[PDB]
């Protein structure tokens, strides 16, 4: 399991949690020196439990699919909650079985659907450690509309940060003051699958991508990534979604 406590949190303890999160995800190969997530894991071992603690010390446990870093659901006191999707329904067969009741959320977990539920795109939702503390607090009592925005915050500050070093740094910059994510941050989130695939295809194409990935950079500039020499590959991405899952 991994943990994170918002109480006394600072850019350092958060960095440590994101490092623990990455290290809990198993792999047997690296591709261009980036851990490659497994094609599949059977039964219970497919799911990592993140124990998160708000500023006052109340807690939820979030179940994470170790093969794609997708949040399946969470446990808040004696009630479990899972996205309305087959992958989550399957996870409910393994985690949080001892909850007194199980609620299916009225939405699945993808960004589009959560943004519909929440009533706004995530461009307009501040993120940061204080927002994570709010997220946690909200998920403590069922409210599907408020939960959608809380889950948007929670996915970005846990899974998207484990995936990209830049996004981890964005959150650390927002340790004591939330801010909406940069468009670069949005771009990386949206390109994770594409990048993971192009890095894997470069293995037999001499480090050249078969198809270029278009990103937005820090300065807000649109740019093409075409081979493994890019800073995105060499420094930024920390985890590759296996092409068997794309
Ligand atoms: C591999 O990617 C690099 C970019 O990371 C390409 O080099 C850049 O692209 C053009 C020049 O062709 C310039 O806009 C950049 O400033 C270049 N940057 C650097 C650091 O060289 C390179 O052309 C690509 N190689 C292949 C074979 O696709
Ligand atoms: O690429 C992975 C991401 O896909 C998004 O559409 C989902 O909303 C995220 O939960 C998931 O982590």
């Amino acid at each position: 399991d991994v943990s994170f406590r918002l109480s006394g949190a600072d850019p350092s303890s958060y960095g440590m949690f994101i490092k623990d999160l990455r290290n809990a995800l198993p792999h047997t190969e690296k591709v261009y020196n980036i851990p490659l997530l497994l094609p599949s894991v059977s039964g219970a071992g497919r799911y990592l439990l993140m124990h998160l603690f708000n500023y006052d010390g109340n807690t939820i446990t979030v179940a994470v699919d170790v093969t794609n870093v997708y949040i399946m659901g969470y446990l808040a006191l004696t009630t479990s909650y899972f996205f309305n999707e087959p992958a989550a329904d399957l996870a409910s067969q393994y985690v949080f079985r001892s909850a007194r009741r199980k609620i299916t959320l009225p939405y699945s977990g993808n960004y589009e659907r959560l943004q519909i539920a929440a009533g706004k795109p995530r461009e307009k939702i501040p993120i940061g450690l204080p927002a994570l503390d709010t997220a946690i607090s909200t998920l403590l009592h069922y409210d599907s509309t408020a939960a959608a925005g809380a889950l948007l915050v929670l996915i970005q500050t846990t899974a998207e940060a484990a995936r990209f070093k830049y996004i981890e740094q964005q959150i650390q910059e927002r340790a004591y003051r939330d801010e909406v994510p940069s468009s670069a941050t949005i771009s990386l989130e949206n390109s994770w699958s594409g990048l993971s695939k192009q890095i894997q295809l470069a293995q037999g194409n001499n480090g050249v991508f078969r198809t270029p990935t278009v990103l937005v950079d820090s300065k807000g500039n649109r740019v093409q990534i075409t081979n493994v020499t890019s800073n995105v590959v060499t420094s930024n991405i920390q985890l590759l979604l296996n092409t068997k899952n794309i």
